[PDB]
DNA sequence: CTGGAGGAGTTTTCGCCATGCTCAGACTGGCGAGTTCGCG
């Protein structure tokens, strides 16, 4: 319905409205990892949160993920440790192995950040299992992923991506747009 | 006779909580008036 359209991009325009801007949104963080500009890693920070009931990760504002059939997709800068640590409970390794060289290789498509958790990579308690979790230097505010050259290369990727054909859109009847050949994923449960 | 493969059919991975009472009376109030038949 256009009618949704219309209201995020009234809704957005506010900026302490809550709208994940462009090619963004909200997901489930539990730890972020802490490591030295020279890429070595020391410090853990666990993020999540008793709620009462249960002990339970956090919302944090963070690049879209892929949505995953049996294929492997790599996600840009947060995952969980089967594509980071290359540790998995499945059993099946190789695939866990598989995982992670995508992962490590999508980075590669300067910044002194990304080279020193490239340098980590070089070898990449239990509750860290199967949970999400992003990285931060030592002693540096934020997370890498909110450095403007990461988000420089994020929007270089979308464009490679956004590419080839092109059609009208019917939600707004303009031509020559490009058509999405998947749509994102909606939140059950 | 053997190949490459397009299509048909089967297997894997995906991610993974919640809803909260209740409580009480009235009221007291009077209808109506009536007429029967009659030889052998």
């Amino acid at each position: 319905l256009q009618a949704l359209h219309g209201y995020y991009q009234r809704m957005s325009a506010d900026p302490d409205a809550g709208m994940p801007p462009y090619g963004t949104s909200m997901e489930n963080i539990s730890f972020a990892l802490v490591l030295d500009a020279k890429g070595t890693l020391r410090g853990i920070e666990d993020l999540r949160e008793q709620e009462g009931k249960k002990l339970r990760p956090r919302k944090m504002l963070v690049p879209i993920a892929e949505k995953k059939g049996n294929g492997i997709k790599p996600n840009f800068l947060w995952e969980n440790t089967s594509y980071i640590l290359g540790v998995d409970a499945k059993g099946k390794q190789e695939r866990t192995d598989k995982c992670h060289a995508a992962f490590i290789a999508h980075i590669k498509a300067a910044d002194q950040d990304l080279a020193a958790v490239l340098q980590f990579l070089e070898h990449g308690s239990e509750e860290v299992i199967g949970s999400n979790i992003v990285f931060r230097i030592e002693g540096e505010p934020g997370f890498v992923h909110e450095r403007p050259a990461a988000r420089q290369a994020w929007a270089n990727c979308l464009n490679r991506r956004e590419q080839g054909l092109c059609g009208q859109c019917l939600i707004t009847g303009e031509r020559q747009k490009p058509i999405a050949q998947l749509h994102p994923s909606i939140k059950g449960g």
